[PDB]
């Protein structure tokens, strides 16, 4: 199953957390690549707990509960974790090609289609299981490999679903990807994932991000992506010639139904999978 890390251990495989093994960071912490010798020998993603931040144990064991039961192609592998005193750290297997929102703020419009999927499969899974609500999906959640193989990593938020209809928690998440019906209810459904599925393809088939301070990408596109006729005005101008005008419209429409203020509007994720599919032929 997971394997246990001593803090020795990870200073050893991070080169002591050194500056030059840095690969990212988040509310957590921030994320060190590492080194595991002869569990195979590999290139691992090591995240460390900052005792400073907003973050602390709860989301740790929360991806450690979760990542150690749920096995799919498109999750992010979680191998081990350190719990050593006040510390805490998590160790995945090492994503090449880091976080989606690294690549979009030059991605080829197959290779959007064929990220867009992946999360969507990877989303699909966790609604259709003991069902889990993802809660925070956003791009920078994405993570991909060497062929652009999108994978859902992250599971400090994720959440049991509900002969309820709802889940009552805290508002969390994150700017523009949250559920709008989440936000101002405190009511969270795997509905609400799909809201934030749809922001993140509306950043894929535009090229912009969900908030930057016309602010608001799904509010300002959202009347633009039921015509085809208008698809000029969504689409990204870096993708020109490269997309039929029927895929972008099928893949604009899908994002349009995703990010519906009324969540009982929204699709199953395994419909959005069988839409986007047959785009890529
Ligand atoms: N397995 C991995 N492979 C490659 N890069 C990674 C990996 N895990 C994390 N990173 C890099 O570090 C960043 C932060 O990781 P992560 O999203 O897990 O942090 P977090 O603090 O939990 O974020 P949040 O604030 O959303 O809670 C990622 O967006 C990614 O760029
Ligand atoms: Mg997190």
């Amino acid at each position: 199953n997971l394997h246990v890390f001593t803090i020795a251990e990870l200073r050893a495989v991070t080169r002591d957390f050194s500056m030059t093994n840095f690969i990212g960071e988040g509310g957590f912490g921030p994320v060190y690549k590492g080194y595991v010798h002869d569990l195979a020998a590999q290139t691992v993603a090591v995240k460390l707990l900052d005792l400073e931040g907003g973050q602390g144990h709860t989301e740790w064991q929360t991806e450690v509960f979760f990542l150690g039961q749920l096995r799919h192609p498109h999750l992010v592998k979680l191998i081990g974790y350190c719990y050593e005193d006040e510390h805490r750290l998590l160790v995945y297997e090492f994503m090449t090609r880091g976080s989606l929102e690294k690549h979009l703020f030059s991605l080829p419009w197959s290779t959007r289609l064929k990220i867009a999927i992946g999360a969507a499969k990877g989303l699909a899974f966790l609604h259709e299981a003991k069902p889990v609500i993802y809660r925070d999906f956003k791009t920078s959640n994405i993570l991909l490999d060497s062929d652009y193989k999108a994978k859902l990593s992250d599971f400090g938020l994720a959440k049991d679903g509900p002969d309820e209809t709802h889940v009552s928690t805290r508002v969390m998440g994150t700017q523009g990807y949250a559920a709008p019906e989440y936000i101002m209810t405190g009511h969270l459904t795997a509905k609400s994932d799909v809201y934030g599925y749809g922001v993140v393809l509306l950043e894929l088939l535009s090229g912009r991000k969900a908030v930057d301070k016309e602010q608001s990408l799904v509010e300002w596109a959202r009347p633009y992506l039921t015509d085809a006729r208008r698809l000029d005005r969504v689409m990204d101008p870096s993708l020109a010639g490269q997309y039929s005008t029927r895929a972008a419209h099928k893949a604009a429409a899908v994002a349009h139904q995703c990010v519906a203020l009324n969540p009982k509007s929204r699709p199953h994720m395994s419909a959005v999978v069988d839409a986007l599919e047959p785009l890529l032929a």
